[PDB]
């Protein structure tokens, strides 16, 4: 009769296993086991040792990761990992010669590399160090410097600057090997006019004077960084001291004013696809560029230029979706909103066509989440079509020659346990691993593509299952409410022996940022689990307007006016939950992180009287404080000539007064480089001037995630106690 | 039956009046009344209008202050006041010609002056602007630039840099007019090698990117600023484009290494007294310098050099005491510790004498607080001799020709109501205003010096008295405990109908810094008043070792080891209070500000089990973080060759563990330039790593005093609630 305690969560007592493999070919893959990389044969569980328990310990215990060259002849050993922002980080590397059976020690790789990657085929390497790009045709050979304009916080070659990393690519890398490794493409960013933001860093208590971290960060409407695109010929490095990269210039319909590099996609060795986006993101252009053998230049003729537009809001979910070309690169499939505002797969031709560039291959009031693989005959994708559950994920496949031969491949498998799938096809789709994140304990199984026959179960959390037997776990309900004639899904984490006749305290879990989705069919062992299992609290999330994957009507409802409908709908949802009966109207709370903290705050300050208390963690308090790429995408520019009025109307501090009717807890990280401390500092000041008491908590030297081990435990314990006080429990 | 509420304190409902006059001559003074400066005649209440209700409003309502030229012919009108640190600040000024009856508008004074002052006699002015000094022989005439080396955060001419202001002079000024205004002396500070500290400033929520304030601040052991002393001849400015200031160089026994300019005191027009102090403050030298008419130079012969030393700790209370010379400047009286370690008045001769430079004029186990006036026949001073109450203040006077004719002048007056006096003698001591801050409501009366006849009562808070009639006020007990054969005074704010048989919660109010005194006979209407009157809580302060004015044995006990005895003694005191009976051992708290927050923290982290909770406001957490002048004075240098061990042994973070047994509230200002936020940031981090829950609160853009109106109210309300939670009241 034991429950899921706060300790179970914080000390991660119940481990949830998975099966993360690495397809090496169309029929074999790599899997880490007891710190041994093993090569498996899809078809027959037949295994084999690829890399020994050894090797990895030569570098003590700092071996952060590993990367096997595509030709399996070498392995990159990553160690001395040091984080920087969400995806950035520097590390040390060592190449291990599998064949020669030892660590390559000659032409080593710099001891502070910012990024590195194998070519798509051989054993070529491209890495960024000191903001410059370097190439090594062979692990044994000396590196060739590709650029020399690199300069900290100014010129970035092959890596993204702060905003591009966080808001555009969602990765640190800005390198792209062409197939067959002839060319190496890369972006160059110039942060010259971008303003700086700074935060103090206290470090060890032995540091007498705290440091100061400076970061070029463009807030709404500020001067943004600039971009340039290059492609350098790799096959010539051996015969020159320097190679002259050829530049590709963004298309004219984008050059007039501020703009961004959206996405990079190599079609073939002589064709590359680049997507561009204007600062006001309701206009995007995909240019297909071809390599001229004769004049040794790349051309991006307007004839092969494709335009994506939006009159409702912005292009794509967070940016235009990536194209998927056919072998011969004559056509490509890409996810775009159809006439009804639903993100679906449609076909394009290399050359654009006058107002008929697309032919949809998918229709319906549901959306394609992502294209997973494109074969010569089949197109594998993932959607939330099944059972009309937008919060569900299933793998499908369409025959190219016959768009009717559409078949769901995960629907039947385990309709009870599995409704949220992840996939991973082999190099040419002969097999496919399925990742059931579904309602029940996650289940991983690999199948043979031909007939979908499950070859075997890779991982079924039977061990986790056995442990959860002696524990009173809570249940998760995923349903929907209907407002103004529209379905709006929500989810509830119900405490163990949930009795619909009793009354329970309610905690709204929020985010509700544009195109977000808190209500889904995924299994989780988080804080809400403890809150339900041991405190008997109902944790509910609601995907309202501006949310998820249910068409642009719902997602673009927030356009140019954040801090509006998404906030109201979060209140309406609470109202409805009360009408459901099992909720103690006298004990309703709400908490959120980042965007969530913003809404949490906007809600608490609405004076709706519906909530007793709330917790905002690292909240955005006013949009002019947040970065440009993100903010502007939904808010436009904060100028009187555009949307200044809405920027100033959606402030948290402007609602300071209504906080007198609430127990508020504001938490923020001292080193938050994403949502700067300023945001909360501005909130606290507003409340203090209004004479409103509240509780605060700062976390010295913590990131936007406050995820360091001790801080992570500390913040959740603190919030737990805040709720216990608020709900009259402890 | 109403009590003193939190609101009464925060909204300052019960005003406590005073009578701050400005002696203009030996028989007249100035007094502000209904915004009118009135000239009074001491002797006959006979008054008269000096400055109209008018004049002051010409500058709207920003008239911050006023200064009347010594010859009463002009008045400085200060407006547009903008604070900077404790005593620094810039303002605008206008000279008003009393005679011509109008504002001088010709040679105006810069609109951002850092400091300004009339000469000692005429109507000469000296002001600092942009770190340079300027002189104006006449309000109508153009200013003469005296220096031109001034540079922000680097060269300071006539004003102190951050540390000199805060820790040495306790004022912004570094200018000294000689009597008769011939010369103008000034200090010049160079902050070149002094490290910088920085804090962010968020300002209005409209500021998109927060500012960064940089301040040259030397922490313990860092490179300190350097000094130079100059005296410029003012009588020549009319006949040159530039004058060449003559420099005085500190004495040899100080020049070898780091040192400071202690104090400046003009003896006569051709003699000036300068005090110097070595970085390790147990050595000080007072040089008397004479002006050579022939070679136009100042000489400070070693023969007129006086040495002050200390083997117990440091020189003076916070620095060597100021000398008081006789008319002919042949001798001077100064407060120094006698053979027994008691600060007393002793006589010196211009020329030093081999180990007999002093002749004490005062003996006893009590100390002279300060010399108030030196006449040709009498020496007026203030001591805590009466009733052997170190926490008491009384005015005395000794006849120079007969050291036996010693008489207390305030002792009898109102033994019941008055025990803490302040004084203010007229120019040549013909009259003297007394300021009874004593136990009862403050009483101000002026007397005729000759026979001490009280001419009249200037202010008796009869109005405040009438209002306090309908209010249940608490009482203040000032007694002493005795530990290891020594008296140690304490004070208690007892709630209204205090019943010695019941049990009350106890709140220890702390500071306990070196030479501090929290237990005295002064009347106050603060937070403790509300805590006793309305929450029935006993607020007690205890002056333990290292404290107040009770001889060096007690004060120097802390030497080279802060965070020791003063902390223990604070616990011992609580033990004793419990033994007294009327204290609920289950509800004992402790709170402090600055140094007080440090001890509060050190106490809570001692694991003595004696305290339930506590509140530390802007606490110092480890001495290496605090400034040099202050820290080193008591701790020496943080080097292994000196006191590094004690620096590292007295850390708050090193006691993080023992905080698991306490409810702790940490509060700090975001813009604290004194005790940097770092100190608390380091504390919170230490506790988070120890897994200790606690409460924090930051105050956006607040100073070390968190004294802005809204913040001031907010912080006290917050602490009030913290205590109510801790003491199970609200
Ligand atoms: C691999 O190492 C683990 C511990 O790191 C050890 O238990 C195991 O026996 C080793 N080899 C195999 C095949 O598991
Ligand atoms: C894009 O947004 C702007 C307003 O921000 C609007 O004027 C323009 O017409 C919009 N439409 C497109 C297709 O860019
Ligand atoms: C439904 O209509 C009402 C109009 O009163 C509006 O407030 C609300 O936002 C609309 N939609 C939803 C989902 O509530
Ligand atoms: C009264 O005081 C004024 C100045 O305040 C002085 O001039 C005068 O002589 C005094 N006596 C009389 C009777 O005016
Ligand atoms: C001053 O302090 C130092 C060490 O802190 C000591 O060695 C010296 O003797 C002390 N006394 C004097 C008069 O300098
Ligand atoms: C008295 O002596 C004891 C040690 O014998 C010590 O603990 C205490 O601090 C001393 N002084 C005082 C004021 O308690
Ligand atoms: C199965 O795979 C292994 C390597 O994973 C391969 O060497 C072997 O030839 C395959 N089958 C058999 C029967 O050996
Ligand atoms: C990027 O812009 C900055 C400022 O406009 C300029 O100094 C820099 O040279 C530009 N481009 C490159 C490749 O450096
Ligand atoms: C002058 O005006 C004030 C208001 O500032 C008023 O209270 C007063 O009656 C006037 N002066 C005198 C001496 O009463
Ligand atoms: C003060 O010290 C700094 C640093 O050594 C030096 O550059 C400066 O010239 C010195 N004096 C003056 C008057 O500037």
């Amino acid at each position: 009769r034991r429950t899921y305690t706060l300790a179970d969560y914080l000390k991660n007592t119940f481990r949830v296993k998975s099966y993360s493999l690495r397809w090496v070919s169309d029929s074999e893959y790599l899997y880490k086991q007891e710190n041994n990389i093993l090569l498996f044969n899809a078809e027959h569980g037949n295994s084999s040792i690829f890399l020994e328990n050894s090797t990895f310990e030569i570098f003590g215990d700092s071996i952060s990761d590993y990367s096997v060259s595509p030709d399996r002849l070498f392995v990159l050993l990553e160690y001395n990992y040091v984080k920087q922002w969400r995806h950035s980080y520097t590390a040390s590397y060592s190449i291990y010669d599998l064949n020669k059976r030892q660590l390559i020690t000659e032409e080593k790789i710099p001891n502070n590399t910012q990024w590195i990657t194998w070519s798509q085929e051989g054993h070529k390497l491209a890495y960024v160090w000191k903001n410059d790009i370097y190439v090594k045709i062979e692990p044994h050979l000396p590196s060739h410097r590709i650029t020399s304009t690199g300069k900290e916080n100014v010129i970035f070659n092959g890596i993204n600057d702060w905003v591009y990393e966080e808001e555009i690519f969602g990765a640190y890398s800005a390198l792209w090997w062409s197939p067959n490794g002839t060319f190496l493409a890369y972006a160059q960013f110039n942060d010259t006019g971008v303003p700086l933001i700074e935060y103090s860093f206290y470090s060890d208590e032995s540091l007498q004077y705290p440091k100061t971290v400076w970061i070029p960060y463009p807030k709404a409407g500020a001067v943004n960084p600039t971009v340039k695109f290059f492609i350098v010929n790799t096959d010539s490095l051996s015969s020159t001291t320097t190679t002259i990269p050829m530049q590709i210039t963004a298309p004219a319909s984008v050059t007039t004013g501020d703009h961004y590099l959206c996405d990079v996609a190599w079609v073939s060795e002589d064709r590359i696809s680049l997507q561009w986006l204007r600062r006001i993101q309701n206009y995007s252009v995909m240019a297909i560029c071809d390599y001229d053998k004769t004049t040794l230049v790349w051309n991006c003729p307007t004839t092969q230029e494709h335009i994506e537009t939006s009159a409702t809001g912005w292009c794509g979910r967070f940016r235009p979706a990536e194209p998927h070309f056919t072998s011969d690169g004559s056509s490509f499939y890409k996810i775009v909103s159809d006439k009804d505002g639903y993100k679906h797969i449609c076909q394009f031709q290399k050359d654009r066509k006058p107002e008929q560039v697309c032919t949809f291959i998918t229709k319906g009031a549901w959306e394609v989440i992502s294209i997973e693989a494109l074969t010569s005959d089949y197109l594998y994708y993932i959607s939330n079509e099944y059972k009309e559950m937008p919060g569900g994920r299933n793998l499908y496949k369409i025959q190219l020659t016959d768009h009717t031969n559409k078949k769901c491949l995960s629907c039947d498998l385990n309709p009870e346990r599995c409704q949220y799938y992840s996939v991973s096809l082999s190099k040419e789709a002969k097999y496919y691993q399925l990742g059931c994140r579904g309602p029940g304990l996650p289940l991983y199984t690999l199948h043979r593509s031909t007939d979908q026959k499950e070859l075997r179960v890779l991982e079924d959390n039977s061990a986790l299952d056995k442990m959860l037997q002696d524990v009173q776990m809570p249940s998760k309900k995923l349903d929907f409410i209907v407002l103004n004639e529209t379905r709006f899904w929500y989810q509830m984490i119900l405490p163990p022996h949930f009795d619909k006749s009793k009354k329970y305290p309610l905690l709204i879990d929020v985010y509700a940022g544009p195109c977000s989705q808190k209500a889904d069919a995924a299994f989780r062992l988080n804080w809400a689990t403890y809150l339900a299992s041991t405190e008997n609290i109902i944790v509910a999330s609601f995907d309202g307007r501006g949310s998820g994957y249910q068409g642009d009507k719902i997602m673009h409802a927030i356009n140019k006016r954040l801090g509006t409908l998404e906030v109201e709908d979060q209140i309406e949802a609470a109202r409805q939950f009360l009408k459901m009966g099992f909720v103690d109207s006298k004990r309703v709370a709400i908490w959120g992180w980042s965007y969530g903290g913003y809404v949490t705050s906007m809600v608490l300050g609405s004076g709706s009287g519906v909530f007793k208390c709330g917790i905002a963690v690292a909240p955005v308090s006013r949009w002019e404080y947040y970065d440009s790429v993100y903010t502007e995408r939904y808010m436009g520019l904060p100028t009187p000539e555009d949307n200044l009025d809405h920027y100033r109307n959606s402030t948290v501090m402007s609602r300071a007064e209504n906080f007198k009717q609430v127990e508020y807890l504001l938490i923020h990280g001292t080193a938050d480089d994403n949502v700067h401390f300023q945001q909360s500092a501005q909130i606290s000041k507003a409340l203090v001037d209004a004479g409103v008491d509240f509780q605060a908590m700062w976390y010295t030297d913590e990131d936007h995630g406050i995820a360091s081990s001790t801080a992570h435990q500390h913040i959740y314990s603190h919030m737990s106690h805040f709720l216990q006080q608020c709900f009259s429990l402890r």
